């Protein structure tokens, strides 16, 4: 199989409810998974993702009481919102929105929306217009 | 301006000694900045990376005194290790560089794996494909 560049593996506290918030609110599939160390690597069109259930074989920055994923989002570059669930919600952080940001050659705007998952990981997902 | 499908952005709490590490540690540059925001956008090869100073624009989703990026690590795949400053001993290693197969969907993907933990705490993985059998 192919690897992306950048994959991000989120430690999910709970990966039953991280897995139905990935795959039923934001459309993930279960490319494949190693299910005995909890580890699920989800796909959504050219997007990967890997959730990995809180346990001795996470790689954990910081003590496992630190809340989960901050300072980061992980923005992910899509077609369209529209397969999106941002009824507008406690995951929703950021609602829909029409964005420029002056980048190197230019502006780039965009349309999007930031998820707050189960453990507080923020998603961003990019539609370029 | 081609934008990766995948790509983080971090808060950094001094972003001088953030992009002091991304740059000089681990070989990105900046693409562009906007610098009335503490924003950055590096690059290296066919990875991107987005860096913040905290502030009033950063996303947090937790306080600001909540220690960053516990959780995640961001896996970057690389052609090699070898430019990297995986230079043992130091508080920036946190996995030290290693050799692993792991079980994927068609196969085993054996690699060449080390795991930076940046100023902040963030988990940074890159990971050398030696091969994939089938
Ligand atoms: C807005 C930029 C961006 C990230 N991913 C994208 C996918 C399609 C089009 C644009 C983008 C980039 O993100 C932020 N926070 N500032 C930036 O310049
Ligand atoms: C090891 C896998 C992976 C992530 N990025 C890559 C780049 C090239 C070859 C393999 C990979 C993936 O990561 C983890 N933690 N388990 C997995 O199956």
């Amino acid at each position: 199989m192919e690897f992306n560049n950048t994959i991000p593996e989120l430690v999910c506290r709970d990966i039953d409810s991280s897995l139905s918030f990935y795959t039923q609110k934001l459309g993930f599939k279960v490319l494949f998974e190693r299910e005995e160390q909890g580890f699920f690597f989800l796909y959504k069109n050219d997007i990967q993702l890997m959730l990995q259930q809180l346990g001795e074989t996470a790689w954990m920055s910081h003590s496992n009481d630190t809340p989960f994923g901050n300072g980061m989002n992980i923005a992910f570059k899509v077609e369209s919102l529209d397969d999106l669930d941002c009824s507008t919600s406690e995951d929703i952080f950021l609602e829909t929105e029409t964005i420029e940001y002056r980048v190197l050659d230019g502006v780039a705007s965009v349309n999007q929306v930031i998820f707050r998952d189960p453990d507080g990981y923020l998603i961003r997902f990019v539609e370029q217009v």
